[PDB]
């Protein structure tokens, strides 16, 4: 109720995967993924870290992820609802296409 | 007492870490280490033979 978690800082690190966690929502293209939280052979990982005002560090858990290359499944920043076919176009000043 | 270990040769190998075990005593600089002997996610290893 009262946030006793105001001092504890829990966050993700960067593991051995050849991409980042906060940039999967950009337009990255895969073939299949199947995330999991228990050990599966042939899978990289993102560790999970906990600390108290950034004095001492410890490792708590992980996030396990597989993939394969393709051009079928695509990440999206946010779920626009109502549109039958997703596209966007911004004219006349500088964008990131 | 009597060294029956005169024939057995136990030693370390070189694992997947980007440095060596016998050269940590040279002037190598880090930020934190925390050695351990049980499995921790996100850690390289030196095997024992
Ligand atoms: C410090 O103490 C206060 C009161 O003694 C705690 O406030 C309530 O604690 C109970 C039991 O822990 C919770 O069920 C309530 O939800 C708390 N109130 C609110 C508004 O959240 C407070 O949580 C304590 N701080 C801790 C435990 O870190
Ligand atoms: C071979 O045998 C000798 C004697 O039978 C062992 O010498 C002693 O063995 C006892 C029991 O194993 C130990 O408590 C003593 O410490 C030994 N003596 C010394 C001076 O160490 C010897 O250890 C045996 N070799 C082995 C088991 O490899
Ligand atoms: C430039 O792009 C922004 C998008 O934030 C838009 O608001 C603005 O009208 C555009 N044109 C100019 C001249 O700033």
């Amino acid at each position: 109720g009262s946030p006793g978690d105001s001092s504890w800082h829990i966050y993700l690190k960067s593991g051995t995967c050849p991409f980042s966690f906060s940039k999967l929502n950009n337009f990255q293209k895969f073939k299949t993924i199947c995330f999991s939280t228990v050990e599966v052979p042939g899978s990289c990982n993102f560790p999970l870290e906990a600390t108290w005002h950034y004095t001492s560090y410890t490792i708590v858990g992980a996030l396990y992820v597989t993939w394969s290359e393709g051009n079928s499944i695509t990440g999206v920043p946010y779920p626009v609802s109502g549109i039958r076919e997703f596209s966007n176009l911004v004219l006349n000043n500088c964008t990131k296409y």
